[PDB]
């Protein structure tokens, strides 16, 4: 009800088209949710996640010991966008090529923001990313792609020597993903070697910079959602309708030695 | 299990006696829980209470609007105390007059701390009390007790003129309670007049300073408990056992004009 | 009962977390138990393993022949470690990132000790390892990884010429494992060649020095356990709890020509 979608001059079919486009774009442009554990929507009443720690505070009086409970607040991210009214009206007339580019742009922006917060951190929201939280030393991606299989093999060894078990996955930036896809060593593609090195999967991650090697055993990275991605309405005009894409979330990292970062 | 009561050299009967004494003392010395609404124990995993508000924060990037969710953290209060081992051992021998004075002192201290936090506030825990949160102007208790019925009648009128309804209750400090109990006007006790003025009850509140006139309709004052009063064990010796009384709580005031403070 | 875990100030959830971490780390860091035959726990009353041989001794008197029965005693290995009490207490408050690094370190130390005893021997315990017990001549690992497939093929031939049958497995040190994983010959990875040479499996063995080629038909290597890995409690303080990881075991090698050692 807080979305006020009933006040928007948008028909049911137009809403369905917009939602389909947004879902497709967000699914295509998101990679963090494919590795970390998602704590599903807890409702609009959720404002923070309890960590279970205690913080020393001044006692209310003599002879009393006081401790505050520690919690991490959620953050709400809102990406506004605008949709032309003629495109909405053409849907009911059988139009199959309505312009939903703003929806795609908003979905891409929200997905990139979420991925960067998960992996690179968001200081204002008190989110420490996987890269900063990792304790394993960071490796460097080689200049030539033919050496990528070696470095990924060095990281895995680290994860094995730290006691971290379970399937291992590699998240590669767009440039690194393309380089690995097209590179061959004496005619032998290097993807067929990385696929054998890694028993998990290679993930298309267009939002990160370098590469990440993580252990997907479970219980190391938790994305807490208070509210999942939702589309709402602000106002409209004789020509345009103003909507927004919204999400309330936070990220927590528990295991520091379950990730290795390969810098560019 | 976190109380570690199984490691203490205390028998079941001694535990029962200690708990009975603590419960009696805390019930006798507490007055805040008789007026405000208690949100019962939510378990050890509760660290904060969501308020439903939003705080502006710096956006993660251009074209995005960010808001943090606001929450009030809980605070844990711990009052340690010590019990002699001979008194514990005498319980199994049929002793009916074991020394539980430390338990009573700890219970009184915890109850007074909780009452003062509810009514006078606790800045370090971000708790704003009923007195500071109230918007109605504060009245002054008269020098002579015979005029107390008039001032209480002035406060009620205020509560009526602000639109606040429901039963009205008066919390009186120990000195004011005794003065009202013993005072008479031309032989007519003033308690029989205050009882007719007030359709709720007169509450013995030995922790507050002056007096409070509140509306007990409901939904104005909320004491959130993460964990109720519990007794735990720290360590022991050949002569003494070290225990503590613990409670995790916070207080929230919603209706500012549902209370009037009568200063001493 | 001899572990005295009931005296420890540790809750059930903390015990579960500690045991889970220890099991994960030990499973990740152990390789001997994946090849040899494990004679399961026989109970605390087991003190030695009978070999079935006889030792000449001085007769008690004229006209009598005396022989002592030969047995190999078990050895108990204990690795103490310490855990902070605040981390234990945070588990009941919903903490998901408690510090169990000491448990991981103890598990790694115990696993490495057991692996080195199985493969390199432990003279004080009268344990002769696989390397010293082997009768086949030891080969040398080549300087360049591209020649590793050849040497492993030389060892297998030896095992075939000695009459040893059954699946063959290769245990590689961490360095050799990584080298084999990353090395390629004219773009063709050498793992795809070693996997075809060997009909068993390639085992990650971070405790051994060079490499081992063994026959896993069965009945050649026996790890006798009197008591499996178990966690016990020694004492505690106001800040820390002292625990230990314990195991009673011995190792026996029967077939001398069922193993080949490739030195670094």
């Amino acid at each position: 009800n807080n979305l006020y979608r009933d006040l928007a001059p948008i028909t049911e079919s137009a809403w369905a088209e917009i939602e389909l486009e947004a879902t497709r774009t967000f699914k295509r442009h998101i990679a963090g949710r494919r590795v970390v554990d998602v704590s599903g929507p807890n409702g609009p009443t959720t404002a923070s996640v309890s960590t279970g720690h205690l913080l020393d505070v001044s006692p209310p009086g003599d002879g009393v010991i006081a401790h505050l409970r520690d919690a991490k607040p959620l953050v709400r991210l809102r990406v506004p966008f605008t949709v032309a009214r003629r495109d909405i009206d053409d849907v009911e007339r059988g139009s199959q090529d309505s312009d939903w580019d703003p929806v795609k742009d908003a979905a891409k922006k929200l997905a990139f923001v979420e991925d960067r917060a998960i992996f690179e951190g968001y200081a204002a929201a008190s989110i420490e990313g996987i890269r900063s939280s990792s304790s394993n030393p960071a490796l460097a991606l080689p200049d030539d792609a033919r050496e990528i299989p070696d470095v990924i093999a060095q990281a895995l060894s680290e994860l094995r020597l730290a006691g971290v078990d379970g399937p291992y996955s590699v998240l590669l930036s767009a440039e690194t993903y393309t380089k690995v896809s097209e590179t061959t060593a004496h005619g032998y593609p290097i993807r067929e070697h990385i696929n054998r090195l890694v028993d998990g999967e290679i993930i298309w991650a267009p939002a990160i910079d370098g590469a990440f090697v993580l252990s997907t055993r479970g219980g190391d990275f938790d994305l807490q959602l208070g509210t999942d991605v939702s589309i709402g309405y602000l106002s409209h005009d004789a020509e345009v309708v103003h909507l927004y894409m919204e999400e309330t979330m936070t990220f927590l990292c528990y295991t520091a030695e379950a990730s290795v970062a390969l810098t560019p």
